[PDB]
């Protein structure tokens, strides 16, 4: 069982939930992976059958009655349709584990106030989009964001994957320039020229909302704008710099990752986009300052007179800062949920507390839980982690195109 | 089974082949993953083989004359003595190598230019002292660093051992109080109560000088008080902010890591005290305000009259980058060498790319390589890395008690 110190305070802990690690990620003895980005009935028996011990010990009847009367009910459903269907309370508890378990996610604090939408009845392109909209409108709530996921048909033998095309249900369009540039996200040029492929009438601002492409089992993707009134916005300024407004910098309420696959007990849903609120970083330093993102950073050092011809004046760390304190004073001003690094790394060093006591351990992705500024500042810096793979999960899956 | 490794900033996809040769292992499973954590007879003609078969291969000398020679020279001296005395460019060719090959190090760009003093010939404390202070003059060089290690004799059995008690041959004193809190640094609070077991008149201050412990074989250590003009300090001041020099604030010239064991050809050197020079955020973001260091960052808060009642004001970060930016100016104003983390990862991908053309990948500690602020703001965070133990190697090893 690895021993775990925090290097801020002298703790010391041994994840030993690290060791029921069923599915296996990319290091090896002779070489750590880590920092890569992306790293039959008989096992899909194992995985239920897991996942059904897992339920029922989280509702404290481990081994009873109803317990081995789903392990039968499930072996049997699987014998006689390849399958099985998740009870809506299952579904709802292995909605919840997925975020729990998410290694990446800093703000599993919140894991177990999760909306679940169940939308595995949904029957089409169309009734996916409402479901979408149901979900956005829920978990925006004006700007007092919920979490809330909303769960699509499972896939299923015969027929193809319900699939959203898009990452995210909000995104802003790149569109690749006359000089071969970027005008607006340049994450989102391939899913751009796809909106475009399928009939979309572009834009041409750097925040135009993306529609939706929507797939339903064996149909091509289909097209869905949003309502403009459904994607609440907030325009970015600064509480201090005044000419920060006129950069016309705005950013979304609602992150919503809607291209990732939700697997529950051996079965896969490849389309359940969950959505929380936004850490602060993720806009101010990530999606504005990454050079392949909106990259404003020298922007904006030069609009602050730094002086951006040498390094070591720290006009990048000092643009970055105030680019992150105007998101913040941004979402606030709107009364948008948002949480900045510190704040959301002090309740992930408690989400890591608590799940010591529940489980022996958490798996966590250092890379991805220490905020990309200000790093060391924040306490999960001096906290080695354990990452390993617990199901359920949720997983990255091909583009589907 | 040549990792992938990508650059997410620019696109550019590179294999490690290198990672192929992993000499030792490493402490990640594909069960789980330990990147993240701090601490994760006649064997030794395998290690010596390789060690003098890459040395040839370096020089361009792959089988041919003094290679196959060299070869029996090894052999017939561990047959005859059970060790073996390294060829004296050796010695400094492994030493480079060891540094080329430190995951963790970011200023390996800088791996061809290292001086290698060699002290083989040492016997006492008071030879090691004259053997550390040359290094520290040469080194310190009034400012103008220079990259240096010196090799104290080898490891054999039967006989005691060479060990440099200080983690740095510079390091600061912490005395804890009345009430437990320490003055000084905390990192050296042990350190600092064996100076003060062994016969040593503690200072009062906030950054006095520690002494140095120094170990000859089967000897306990001798204390020995550096020469004051030997310790190039700089006090630390701030371009703009006057009163940060109030505070005080000061540190030293030069990085002289005398804890670590060189390891070449299977032979081991548990004291082989190497020095370069600082990346600024060592000092202004780690020694100064990890909160179990010198824990400086409120009171710089304070002073710059910054929020510190919400988190979300970023008064940390603001804070956190002037000190940074203070570091930076005091050094350059006294012309002590000093490298901002941007400057250092830029020089650092620039080696990856050497690296891969050179020895077709780098073994790199993602988490250690990309600076504890502003992390994604610099080129290293967007670049995948392989981490895995190539040898010859600088190696933890336990404290010596
Ligand atoms: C409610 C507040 C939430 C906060 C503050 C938060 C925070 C974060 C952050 C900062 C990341 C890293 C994303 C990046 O840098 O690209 C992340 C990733 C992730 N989160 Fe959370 N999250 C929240 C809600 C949720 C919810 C509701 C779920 C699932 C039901 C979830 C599951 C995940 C997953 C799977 C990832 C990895 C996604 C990826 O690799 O792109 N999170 N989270
Ligand atoms: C000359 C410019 C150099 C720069 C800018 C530099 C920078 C750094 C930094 C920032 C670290 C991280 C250590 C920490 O944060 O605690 C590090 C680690 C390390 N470096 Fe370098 N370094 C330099 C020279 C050297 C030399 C000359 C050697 C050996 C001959 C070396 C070998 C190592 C080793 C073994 C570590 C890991 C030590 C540890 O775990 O504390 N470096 N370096
Ligand atoms: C190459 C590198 O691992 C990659 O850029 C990662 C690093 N850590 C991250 N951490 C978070 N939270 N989000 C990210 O997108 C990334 N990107
Ligand atoms: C817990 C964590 O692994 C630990 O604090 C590491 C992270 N990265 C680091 N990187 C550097 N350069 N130096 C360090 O001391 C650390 N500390
Ligand atoms: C639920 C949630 C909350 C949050 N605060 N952040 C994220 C995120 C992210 C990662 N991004 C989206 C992608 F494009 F898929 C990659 C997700
Ligand atoms: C050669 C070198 C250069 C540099 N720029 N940094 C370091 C360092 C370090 C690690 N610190 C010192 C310790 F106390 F041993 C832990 C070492
Ligand atoms: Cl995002
Ligand atoms: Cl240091
Ligand atoms: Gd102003
Ligand atoms: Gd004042
Ligand atoms: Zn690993």
């Amino acid at each position: 069982f690895p021993r775990v110190k925090n290097w801020e305070v002298g703790s010391i802990t041994y994840d030993t939930l690290s060791a029921q690690a069923q599915q296996d990620g990319p290091c090896t003895p002779r070489r750590c992976l880590g920092s890569l980005v992306f790293p039959a009935p008989e096992q899909l028996l194992s995985q239920a059958r897991d996942f059904i011990n897992q339920y029922y010990s989280s509702i404290k009847r481990s081994g009873s009655q109803a317990h081995e009367q789903r392990l039968q009910e499930v072996e049997a459903e699987v014998a006689a349709t390849g399958t099985y269907q998740l009870r809506e309370s299952e579904l709802v508890f292995g909605a919840k584990q997925a975020w729990r378990n998410a290694p990446r996610c800093v703000g599993r604090i919140q894991w177990g106030k999760l909306q679940v939408f169940d939308a595995r009845d949904c029957r089409s392109a169309q009734e996916m989009f409402t479901y979408i909209c149901n979900h956005i409108k829920y978990a925006t709530n004006r700007g007092n964001l919920r979490s809330a996921i909303t769960v699509f048909p499972q896939r299923c033998p015969g027929r193809g994957d319900f699939r959203i095309w898009n990452s995210q249900l909000v995104r802003y369009a790149g569109y690749r320039q006359q000089d071969g540039s970027v005008r607006g996200d340049p994450a989102n040029v391939e899913i751009t020229e796809l909106c475009i492929q399928h009939g979309w009438t572009p834009g041409n601002g750097r925040f135009d909302v993306l529609p939706l492409l929507l797939q339903a089992p064996d149909e091509p993707p289909e097209l869905f704008l949003l309502p403009p009134e459904l994607v609440l916005e907030v325009p970015l300024e600064h509480p201090t710099l005044e000419w920060f407004a006129a950069l016309g910098l705005r950013w979304y309420a609602l992150p919503a990752v809607s291209n990732m696959l939700l697997e529950i007990g051996g079965l896969e849903f490849p389309a359940a986009p969950f959505s929380g609120w936004y850490m602060s970083t993720e806009i101010g330093t990530r999606n504005l300052c990454d050079p392949h993102r909106y990259n404003i950073l020298e922007d904006v050092a030069v609009c602050m007179d730094l002086d951006t011809r040498t390094t070591s004046s720290l006009w990048k760390d000092k643009a970055a800062v105030e680019i992150n304190v105007a998101v913040l004073h941004s979402y606030q001003l709107a009364k948008v949920t948002i949480v900045d690094h510190h704040a959301a790394t002090a309740s992930f060093m408690k989400h890591l507390e608590n799940e010591q006591k529940a489980r022996g351990g958490c798996p966590a992705d250092w890379a991805w839980i220490v905020p990309p500024i200000s790093g060391s500042l924040t306490p999960v810096f001096h906290q080695e982690m354990v990452n390993y793979f617990l199901s359920p999960a949720f997983r990255y899956q091909p583009d589907p195109w």
